[PDB]
DNA sequence: TTGTTCTCAGGTACCTCAGCCAGA
DNA sequence: TCTGGCTGAGGTACCTGAGAACAA
């Protein structure tokens, strides 16, 4: 497990709290046991003009990708393991997104069991609802309620 | 002069590089000796729902004010002295806005003499152009050329 | 079936200026 | 004459979702 220095993590938390995003999503998918796929994402958005600053993040964190769309780029990290390691080290220094990070860490750790029973999956889905509630959510569609009404059949 | 905790400056530097703004402006002023007044401002913008976060800055930096402009609030610091003290301590940790901080610091230290010669004032005004060049400038009107055009007989 | 990569975009929440006015 | 406390806004640059496809 990669260990990050504290000066790196302090600055990064400030940058994440400002321009970053901690995202949990439930994605409709018929081929999945409970008809949905859980998706966790850490994101940093920045004008493509400064894509390099995001590229440095890849190098410095040791993983992730940079995507472009129009005039804006994103560093993204969604691989569960690395995500867990990074977030665990980052969360003590977060101020605006501390709870989201903690909610994500709790979803990750409970993932195995959530895959065994619908009630447990629905439960993890409510933690996802909470992340979205803390975020400035504006176009959310699939929620724990969606999942509940589908399993009720 | 207040000396700030280092953990705090690092976090803050990340937040400033994210949601903050280091700005220099030349304001046409009828009374001012050279027909213009210099304004240096440090801003942190955040949705009014998170005004408390800006309020804590007033407490932690020990100076400045918080204003409401719609659904959005801003922490603002523009008094020269306190601004100089704050920025000189922040600037080593800044990444995206280190240049602007340093140009502002240079302007501040040159303020006494810029009031003397008009060439010196136009000089300071070019350092203002550079801060604006480094920013995502979109609606800037008064520049050093503008001032140049005014100072004539 | 599952984890993940990659792209698009809705709706702001920022950013970075503009300018006034009272007191000093 | 100068400075600092106020306010309003143009034009994005973000945030936080959506969804398709591809391994494994
Ligand atoms: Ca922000
Ligand atoms: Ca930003």
């Amino acid at each position: 497990n990669t260990k990050y220095n504290e000066e790196f993590l302090l600055y990064l938390a400030g940058f994440v709290d400002s321009d970053g995003s901690i995202i949990a999503q439930i994605k409709p998918r018929q081929s999945n046991k409970f008809k949905h796929q859980l998706s966790l994402t850490f994101a940093v958005t920045q004008k493509t003009q400064r894509r390099w600053f995001l590229d440095k993040l890849v190098d410095e964190i040791g993983v992730g990708y940079v995507y472009d769309s129009g005039s804006v780029s994103d560093y993204r990290l969604s691989e569960i393991k690395p995500l867990h390691n990074f977030l665990t080290q980052l969360q003590p220094f977060l101020k605006l997104k501390q709870k989201q990070a903690n909610l994500v860490l709790k979803i990750i750790e409970q993932l195995p069991s959530a895959k065994e029973s619908p009630d447990k999956f629905l439960e993890v889905c409510t933690w996802v609802d909470q992340i979205a509630a803390l975020n400035d959510s504006k176009t959310r569609k699939t929620t724990s309620e969606t999942v509940r009404a589908v399993l009720d059949s």
